[PDB]
């Protein structure tokens, strides 16, 4: 009945304690000490976090819970706009994107980004490749270029070229910047408010301009030309916009933080690595894989399936109660209640995965039968689930895969897991050398 | 290229082979003799028994090999009918009741029949500390006393009274006449007739108990209120009583094989029954083990995969390709070739566990990441793999950690292995004595 709470700061309530450079962590430490579910409050705001598989198969009954605007998506709405991952389930943009967009991120659908994909998934190879001796890979970094190339080239056939570059593209940076001022807005200005508005612009710039500029096999020719069947409709060129910058920021970070996380956990665990990379080696038997090896890469999608369970990247999503109901039959919510889902605390509930709960063990993922409902929910929920799910893990595995394939990894420094926490988790400064097999291209 | 093939006896081809007592023995001599892979040709009947990690491996990728009935399964699907162990994988019925029976198999559902399956294992404990000294225990028969009381009990609330029995329950002897006849046939008027009487004697109780059945913590109740999440259709009776049917043989006799190898294998290796015994011990502190306890028997767990390894009770599954592949790269095989996974070969790969592959040891299973994929198979593969393994497994970590912890065990007859051959694997004639430990329940 009575629900717990963290340690509060006066008129500040809990909101200091965000007020860190790690809050997930934070908050997964306070879900430690308070368990399944504890109060957060703040001026103005009140919020429940759930760590629980019990309480959060609640949260995912979409009839009694539908997806909140966290505060962060609050501030990437500023830039991402009605766009699908910060727009309301009601908001007619969210539904008409979806049908329009669904399509387009099928699993029947990575086979025409599967080469786009392979194109960057190439130039990292490559890039490690052409890596002189006793020279490191900094992997967030490289999975970041990796990623967000993959979906600039997927998402609109625009080159970032990341690998080009040492500073990212002005857009990146900009967006980057937005999203870090955002994630300040959190914790917490008018040089901070004029650079933000500057960033978008810089966004917004881009993409209107790319939409204005643009038959190819990506994401903006769905927008452009695929109309919602329910109204009807195509998306107004706003909106597309708001796609685009929704696609560029949701998939290029999670899917590289996973990629950093996948990449940290086989060099900490020599074992799986070493069942990964015969993996690899076995069914990645071209010189490019093909959208079918990546599928056959099951052990690649079971180590980022437990890299996504140890340290999902989304790390947390926001629901709220349509109408008045109890959560977990002891915690009364009134309409409009909200509710936090601490993925990476779901992930760690013993009660589901056993006491090994901080144990990399793909072998967790080798039948996704043994799963139980809602214990595993790094691509969110129901139908604000991720719609990117299928492209983050498809070029997740083929990058993975090929990296498994073409290199040997070494924890050269004994890397000392330090996740560095935007709106996302990434092993900050997780550098790896890779001897490469010497297997062509 | 060229396939080995062993002995072949004119127009009967390899099938007088399988004319055998043994005949599983008889494929792993003849796998010793032509190595990981040989065709085995009968009149209207062609497979290939695979043997090595390297190419079983490949037959358990699923988007290239799909379940197979053997001839053993088809003679079995007569009574168990398309349960979901004798159901093709694109049988509705398959999906759905693996659907729908999955949750009441999982790791977070063995709490619920944690209770009934120590109800069963005290009832064993209780007829050793009641034998008088010199009295030996039959091995297999009171373990297939166990196994059959525990699913009896908590799939159906049923008590088969095992332990209040010489001769087995009608239901049991029939379903043991029912599964001989099957076997007998794959070898090959009255067995027709008692084949038929058989099956009447089984489908009798199982639909009255189904139509006699009140809400119970067992898996009748989850199969009369279950709906498949995918169609939304419950399983109808008639499956019903095939799984119940399924679960009655698929659910002990292996359990009962692998406990009564388990035990021998720890009176062959005093160490390691020492090692498991104290394990006991150092767990079940209470006189009632829970569930968590049981978990907590991380040797014991190994104990019975090593078992498994080297003797697993379900010695082979049946594998189709579904398109044209290759196995191993050297091996084509057409659409619908049939594959045979010898387990217990598979099992004794030496290039997986070494040298000492006939060793029992335990330890092997310490790091499930060491072990290469589908180096293992016990329970089958994939989505057709065992759904009753975690409670096959958490019933013989309870059992075999309740053993241990309340007698010591004597080999006194120098127990000769004799691996009786049903459709399972059974040590025939095994038998120790049990000096109790005078630990109270
Ligand atoms: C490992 C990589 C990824 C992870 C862990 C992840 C995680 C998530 C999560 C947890 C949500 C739910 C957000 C919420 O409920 O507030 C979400 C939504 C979303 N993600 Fe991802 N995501 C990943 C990759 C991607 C990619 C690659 C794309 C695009 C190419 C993408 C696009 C989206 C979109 C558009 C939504 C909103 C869907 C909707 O509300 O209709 N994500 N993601
Ligand atoms: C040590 C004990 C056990 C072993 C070694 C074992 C072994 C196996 C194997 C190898 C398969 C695959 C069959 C095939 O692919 O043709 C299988 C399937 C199956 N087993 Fe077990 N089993 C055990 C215990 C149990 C128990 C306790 C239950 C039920 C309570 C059970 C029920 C089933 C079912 C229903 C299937 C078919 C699953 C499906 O195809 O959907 N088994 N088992």
């Amino acid at each position: 009945k009575e629900m717990p709470q963290p340690k509060t700061f006066g008129e500040l309530k809990n909101l200091p304690l965000l007020n860190t450079d790690k809050p997930v962590q934070a908050l997964m430490k306070i879900a430690d000490e308070l368990g399944e579910i504890f109060k957060f409050e703040a001026p103005g705001r009140v919020t429940r976090y759930l760590s629980s598989q019990r309480l959060i198969k609640e949260a995912c009954d979409e009839s009694r819970f539908d997806k909140n605007l966290s505060q962060a998506l609050k501030f990437v709405r500023d830039f991402a706009g009605d766009g699908l991952a910060t727009s309301w389930t009601h908001e007619k943009n969210w539904k008409k994107a979806h049908n329009i967009l669904l399509p387009s991120f099928s699993q029947q659908a990575m086979k025409g980004y599967h080469a786009m994909m392979v194109d960057i998934a190439v130039q990292l190879v490559q890039k490690w490749e052409r890596l002189n001796a006793d020279e490191h890979i900094e992997v967030p970094e490289d999975m970041t270029r990796l990623t967000l190339d993959t979906i600039g080239l997927c998402g609109f056939n625009y080159r970032f070229n990341s690998f080009y570059r040492d500073q990212p593209h002005p857009f990146i940076t900009s967006m980057v910047r937005a999203l870090d001022e955002a994630m300040n807005k959190l914790q917490r200005y008018d040089e901070n408010k004029r650079q933000f508005q500057e960033d978008i612009k810089v966004m917004n710039d881009l993409v209107d301009k790319i939409i204005a500029d643009r038959q190819s096999d990506d994401l903006l020719t769905h927008m452009l030309n695929g109309k919602d069947p329910e109204t009807g409709e195509p998306l107004d060129d706003e909106n597309i916009r708001y796609q685009i910058i929704t696609f560029l920021i949701a998939g290029h970070e999670t899917t590289s933080g996973l990629l950093s996380f996948a990449l940290y956990f086989l060099v900490k665990n020599p074992h799986v690595l070493q069942k990964a990379a015969e993996e690899a080696a076995r069914v990645l038997v071209d010189p490019v894989p093909s959208y079918k090896q990546v599928k056959q890469l099951k052990y690649v999608g079971m180590v980022l399936n437990e890299a996504l369970r140890l340290w999902p990247t989304a790390p947390a999503f926001s629901l709220y109660a349509k109408e008045d109901t109890v959560l977990g039959g002891e915690y009364p919510l009134e309409k409009g209640d909200e509710l936090m889902v601490l993925i990476p605390q779901l992930h760690r509930d013993k009660t589901i995965w056993g006491d090994d709960v901080e144990e990399f063990r793909p072998e967790r993922f080798e039948n996704p039968s043994a799963i139980p409902q809602h214990a595993f929910k790094p691509f969110g929920n129901g139908q604000r689930a991720c719609i990117g799910q299928q492209f983050a893990l498809h070029e997740a595995t083929l990058v993975l895969g090929m990296m498994l394939k073409h290199f040997d990894f070494e924890d050269h420094t004994n890397y000392e897991l330090d996740i560095k926490e935007t709106l996302t988790l990434k092993p900050e400064g997780f550098v790896v050398k890779a001897k490469s097999k010497k297997i062509p291209l």
